[PDB]
RNA sequence: CCAGGUCUCUCUCGUCGAA
RNA sequence: GUUCGACGAGAGAGA
């Protein structure tokens, strides 16, 4: 993706965006309990924290489009994919108005509690002002809808959040890009039972991982793999597609019923964004906070290693090929071993720069052992050995707790945390528990014991 | 005082409804 | 007491 030009606000006739540059995280009484690394992100260009330039550092991901012609191998994916996604049986309806903006069966309501972007946000009004769940209203939108139309400008946001120090003083925060009410509604009507098929459809079929539940589902996933495992890691995905792949997208979409709307796509790699005093077009890349981009990034994914397989290993059989997609994320595997470092290469040629699977520094085999979905392990229940827990490993557990947004949500916030790390086992667990009841607050907080959240894991499955 | 995207899953709270 | 459902709000994690 490249950023096409770029230019004071005032006169493209675009408004002066004001965003906060305070961040919300607090430290909290488990600060100096645990140990870890993370600071929150840097937000404003004057942080004390700062090696580089900020400007210059987040806008840095927009690599620069490298293909522009989709070519005989993602043609050939293309009808794979697609050939694979036509088994689904997927209703191509529009969906109507109320329900892409109040919620139907496989997609939820709209977000009544975030920007309403562009031009809502700069003219004073939250999405409230125009939604009702209860009266389930149309009409006001229909109104807003019949004024501003659709293709608005994106918001863009830095992301309120923690990261690491390595990329704090060089400056490497995250972009939010704010969708406009009216393009998500838009969206929904379009794709809102498309998104709901593949909500309801996650596994090998679809590629991709939407919609699951890794409590249970980690079980579904080494049954469903193949026999050697394969998988990496990219560097900077959404930046870095390429307009070409976004053509790949929209046959896939022609060839599954889809042929009227998927001009919107167009609307996701040529783009126009907010930011600051500051105005912007982008080709390429897809944008943060736009619907569907979870399952549209997902669907590319699918098609990445399609093209990247046949390329490589010229004479492949695709339909040996069972992988997961969750946005960028993915786990693969293959009849015989594949060398995920051949890809790699063969894979700059087409604008995706490619790593190894957990910041490692050498493409090594994957096994159940080292490989990661969704920053968890696998690993099978003693006692029962065909169930299988997926295990996030404590270090960033410990991360979590060390930061609080509001002290009034403590109970819930650790809570969360120990639905998550008890898989690790119950001496860890209680390891946990035991410096959590280390504080005044930490004694005082109400949590499961590990025969709890055990017996309950079971049962779920009754 | 507020400001800060799209989704998915889980948990907590509050409402009405259930022998 | 607790369970169960529907519907609203909060929060965590993952992409």
């Amino acid at each position: 993706g490249e950023i096409q030009w770029m230019r004071p606000s005032k006169e493209v006739g675009y408004p002066i965006i004001n965003a906060p540059s305070k961040t919300k995280l607090e430290p909290s009484a488990f600060h100096y309990v645990f140990e870890g690394v993370k600071e929150p992100a840097v937000l404003t260009k004057n942080d004390p924290r700062l090696k580089t330039d900020f400007e210059e550092a987040i806008f840095s991901k927009y690599v620069g489009n490298k293909i522009t012609e989709v070519d005989e191998y993602m043609k050939e994916a293309v009808d794979h994919y697609a050939g694979q996604l036509m088994s689904l049986d997927i209703n191509t309806e529009q969906m109507c108005l109320e329900d892409a903006m109040y919620g139907t069966d496989g997609l939820e309501a709209l977000d009544l509690s975030t920007s309403a972007g562009y031009p809502y946000v700069a003219m004073g009004k939250k999405k409230r002002d125009i939604l009702n769940k209860q009266t389930r209203d149309t009409k006001e939108m229909q109104k807003l809808l019949d004024t501003y139309g659709i293709n608005l400008p994106l918001v863009t946001y830095v992301k309120d959040e923690l990261r690491s120090k390595t990329k704090v003083e060089q400056g490497k925060s995250r972009l939010i890009e704010a969708s406009s009410l009216n393009d998500s509604v838009a969206m929904r009507m379009a794709f809102g039972n498309l998104y709901a098929a593949f909500h309801k459809n996650p596994g090998v079929i679809t590629g991709s991982a939407v919609g699951c539940d890794p409590d249970l589902f980690w079980s579904k996933i080494p049954v469903l793999m193949e026999e050697k495992l394969f998988a990496f890691d990219y560097t900077g995905y959404d930046a870095s597609l390429s307009p070409a792949w976004f053509e790949a997208l929209k046959m896939v979409l022609e060839k599954i019923g889809f042929g009227d709307r998927v001009d919107y796509i167009d609307y996701l790699n040529h783009s126009h964004h907010l930011y600051k005093n500051k105005t912007y077009c982008v080709k390429g890349g897809m944008p943060s906070g736009m619907s569907g981009t979870s399952i549209f990034n997902s669907m590319i994914n699918n098609l990445i290693i399609r093209t990247l397989l046949l390329k490589t290993y010229k004479g492949i059989d695709l339909d040996h090929l069972k992988m997961i997609a969750y946005g960028d994320d993915v786990i693969a595997s293959y009849p015989h071993e594949v060398d995920a470092s051949l890809l790699a290469q063969s894979g700059k040629d087409y604008g995706l720069t490619m790593t190894p699977a957990d910041k490692s520094a050498t493409f090594e085999t994957v096994t159940w052992e080292n490989v990661t979905f969704l920053k968890r392990f696998f690993r099978a229940d003693e006692k029962y050995p065909f169930l299988i827990h997926p295990v996030m490993p404590m270090k960033e557990i410990h991360e979590s707790i060390r930061w609080t947004k509001d002290p009034r949500n403590t109970q819930d916030h650790v809570r969360s945390l120990c639905l998550l790390a008890w898989h690790n086992g119950e001496e860890e667990y209680n390891k946990f528990l035991a410096k959590i009841r280390s504080v005044p607050i930490g004694r005082a907080l109400d949590l499961p014991e590990y025969s709890t959240l055990y017996r309950r894991w079971l049962d779920s499955f009754g």
